[PDB]
């Protein structure tokens, strides 16, 4: 007995345009202190970067930011030779690492080999200005200006207050006077450097207060977003993510830059056993992507390295890589591409009410629909109007259950080594031009092509 849903595309209802480089990840800065992870030889990696698109950013940064020091004349140590350092857990103070020229050298040669460009987090809570000045001149000149996307100064300023790298005291106010003397110091060394911030957990009356006091210094405004957890809840929308959707409303109203979520996932603290690692994270992941750029935003970078438990691509290079289930939601979103969103409204849904879809005109003129029924009990039909084309396709996004942990498979077919993936099984989509049906199973997701 599936929920029997109406799907109307309107598309005279022209949203947000999707850019190429929308897509990302986002590592920690501790990582850096690997020349073997982010480096040329990292060819399983790279390819997991180039099957998530053609363009997209690597942004790093987090907590082992502020706890990560540049030494222009260092080398790595032993234990950092193998160092695969996965999402802080937010408990205590990161262990020290030393960020080496090497490192900087062996970063550009990865990104060389991806077509992504970079946001490279300094360490404003700990580090001086001129070191900064010191470590942008130098990623600056090795990164080159068309692959740094952006410096941010600092990791999550608005818990500075609480977790120790600030007095109690510190607030928008005293990280306005700390970015000032950075920005000022950078430029000085780097004329050319770009920035964005203020790269913020949750805070969102920081948003518009920096980027109005840096307006002519930043490119684009940041900020962080995590849902967290159980699988139902992580299904469903919550005051956090209402909270985080406004600000990026508020930023895109009151300002004309453009707003990046620079780091997000699934729940905080390096994910949840059971519920981050699991097929519920790609619909989570997927449906996030859309949802955030229907919203006006310009990228996402979804958390990670390690095995971390809400990681999209987890291993080592010694041990190899693989794509975790989150993974698979960013590869049907690189697999719809790049488009302009067009109206999608569901009706007849209060017993599917966890359904969501999104209609996109890609780049080369076709229709995708993509659809996540992340209803946990409810299979749903969907009647799709306002869509002409003579013919569809389906790819599935698909495991036997939410909670799996492997299993999941993309257009029939998992994703191999390097990011190796091409689709298997391809269904046409049931029906004719303006009148299409697509059964969906609970706690699934598919992709539509129109001819
Ligand atoms: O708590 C987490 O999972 C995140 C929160 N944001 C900072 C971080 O990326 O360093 C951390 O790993």
């Amino acid at each position: 007995s599936p929920v029997r849903v109406g799907l109307s595309v309107d598309a005279s209802a022209l949203g947000h345009t999707i850019p190429p480089d929308y897509t990302g990840l986002s590592y920690e800065q501790a990582q850096m202190a690997n020349p073997n992870y982010f480096s040329g030889a990292n060819t399983q990696l790279a390819g997991f970067l180039r099957t998530l698109g053609r363009q997209g950013v690597l942004r790093i940064g987090g907590n082992t930011s502020e706890y990560t020091f540049w030494n222009r004349h260092a080398k790595p140590t032993a234990a950092d030779e193998h160092l695969a350092a996965g999402p802080d857990k937010g408990h205590h103070a990161a262990a020290r690492e030393v960020i080496t020229p090497e490192a900087v050298n062996n970063l550009s040669e990865f990104l060389d080999k991806t077509g992504w460009k970079l946001i490279y987090g300094l360490n404003l809570g700990k580090g001086t200005p001129e070191n900064a000045a010191d470590e942008a001149a130098y990623v600056m000149e090795t990164i080159g200006a068309d692959r740094l996307l952006a410096f941010q100064l600092g990791n999550e300023p608005d818990l500075f207050y609480r977790n120790g790298i600030r007095p109690a005291s510190y607030d928008f106010a005293a990280y306005a006077g700390d970015w000032q003397r950075f920005f000022t110091a950078i430029r000085k060394r780097v004329p050319n450097a770009p920035f964005a911030g203020p790269d913020t957990a949750y805070n969102t009356k920081w948003l518009v207060p920096f980027a109005d006091k840096f307006k002519h210094d930043v490119k684009f405004i940041s900020s962080h977003y995590y849902a967290e957890m159980t699988i139902e809840r992580l299904m469903k929308p919550n005051p956090r993510l209402l909270g985080e959707t406004a600000g990026l409303k508020q930023v895109e109203a009151d300002t004309g830059l453009p707003f990046r979520l620079t780091e997000t996932n699934s729940c905080y603290q390096g994910g949840k056993q059971g519920v981050s690692d699991t097929f519920a994270a790609a619909l989570w992941a997927g449906d996030l992507m859309y949802q955030q750029a229907a919203a006006g935003s310009t990228g996402i970078n979804f958390h990670g390295g390690g095995y971390g438990w809400y990681t999209p691509v987890a291993g080592t290079p010694e041990d190899g890589f693989i794509a975790r289930p989150e993974y698979y939601g960013m590869l049907l979103f690189a697999q719809a591409g790049a488009g302009q969103l067009l109206g999608a409204k569901l009706t007849d849904n209060s017993a599917a009410p966890l359904l969501t879809a999104y209609a996109l005109r890609g780049t080369d003129g076709r229709t995708r629909i993509a659809l996540f029924n992340k209803n946990l009990d409810a299979d749903v039909e969907v009647a799709i109007s306002g869509v002409a084309s003579p013919s569809g396709t389906v790819l599935r996004l698909e495991a036997p259950r939410a909670d799996d942990t492997t299993d999941v498979t993309f257009g029939g077919a998992p994703v191999g080594a390097s990011g190796s993936w091409s689709p298997l099984v391809q269904e046409y989509v049931p029906g004719h031009s303006g009148q299409f049906v697509l059964h969906m199973r609970k706690a699934s997701g598919a992709l539509l092509e129109f001819a």
